[PDB]
């Protein structure tokens, strides 16, 4: 059902997709050892989760002050929205990750590198993507298939996951966080434009959305260093990913809380995964 928009709009996800639906995917509390020590995530599996099928991922990253479980908790149910809005067709099944910058060394600046060797062998190993084996080449080979995403200081986590992972993971979504790498917004874009060169990647290989609320604090950084990007030739500025590959969605009036937020991730994640998707699709 679903096709691109070239502008799409903030739309919450109706009241009803916030409570449980019949068809709900398995949530599964995960604990592994890396290089920040003993760690945990849950993991989301879509109603249906067959293990010898494919799936894109999505790793989404929650705030300061927050932890590996509330983006499930009663304060976010992430989940109710990602049931409903599988069970009706808007959003392809899908793995959702849930994992945690704290703990040991780790900081929402750094966790990418825990990210890369620990996070998704771990969990890459256990459940179905599309990557075949989770060797740094069977990673790099699947990153079409592999998004992140963040809140707040999860934002800024994803903002460094783009810049150092860009081999491993095609498609971004920082929410209500910007890039703290740079005295300018311009030093910002500039990283991330050095990153991609350095990638090799074209620029129908990468994709950022990012949101965030015109009441929500991080707009104020956000907005400047997203005019920065789009003035660079690495970005074409449009929510249509079959046209280009950047867009920034507002959202009127929303402010700095998951009870928007989530919403940004029902309107987004939808946008993911299409290019160079192995279904025949037309969106
Ligand atoms: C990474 O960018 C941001 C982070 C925050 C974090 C707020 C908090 O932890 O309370 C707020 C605004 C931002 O633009």
């Amino acid at each position: 059902s679903f096709k691109y928009e070239s502008a799409v709009q903030y739309r919450p996800a109706p009241d009803s997709y916030l409570n449980p639906c019949p068809q709900a995917g398995r949530i599964v509390k995960e604990t592994y050892t890396g290089i920040n020590g003993t760690k945990s995530l849950n993991v989301y599996l879509p109603y249906g989760y067959d293990p010898n099928k494919k799936y894109n991922i999505f790793y989404l990253m929650h705030g300061g002050g927050e932890n590996e479980n509330t983006i499930f908790s009663n304060d976010v149910k992430l989940q109710n929205i990602l049931d409903h809005a599988i069970m009706n067709g808007e959003l392809e099944p899908l793995i959702v990750v849930t994992p945690t910058f704290n703990g040991g060394n780790c900081t929402a600046q750094n966790f990418y590198q825990e990210f890369r060797q620990n996070v998704i062998p771990f969990v890459e190993s256990k459940y179905s993507t599309y990557a075949e084996s989770t060797t740094p080449q069977g990673i790099a080979a699947s990153r079409m298939h592999r998004g992140f995403g963040g809140f707040a200081m999860g934002g800024l986590t994803t903002w460094y996951v783009m810049v150092n992972c860009l081999d491993y993971v095609a498609y971004f979504m920082p929410l209500s966080g910007d890039y703290w790498y740079g005295n300018s917004p311009q030093d910002k874009a500039n990283s991330i434009a050095e990153a991609i060169n350095r990638s090799g990647l074209s620029k129908r290989e990468y994709f950022v959305f990012a949101a965030t609320g015109s009441e929500d604090i991080a707009y104020a950084n956000m907005n400047p260093q997203i005019e920065a990007m789009k003035a660079l030739p690495h970005f074409d500025y449009t929510s249509d990913f079959s046209k280009g590959n950047f867009y920034f969605l507002v959202a009127p009036g929303a402010t700095h809380w998951w009870g928007y937020v989530r919403h940004y991730i029902y309107d987004a994640l939808p946008y993911f995964f299409h290019e160079l998707e192995h279904h025949h699709h037309h969106h």
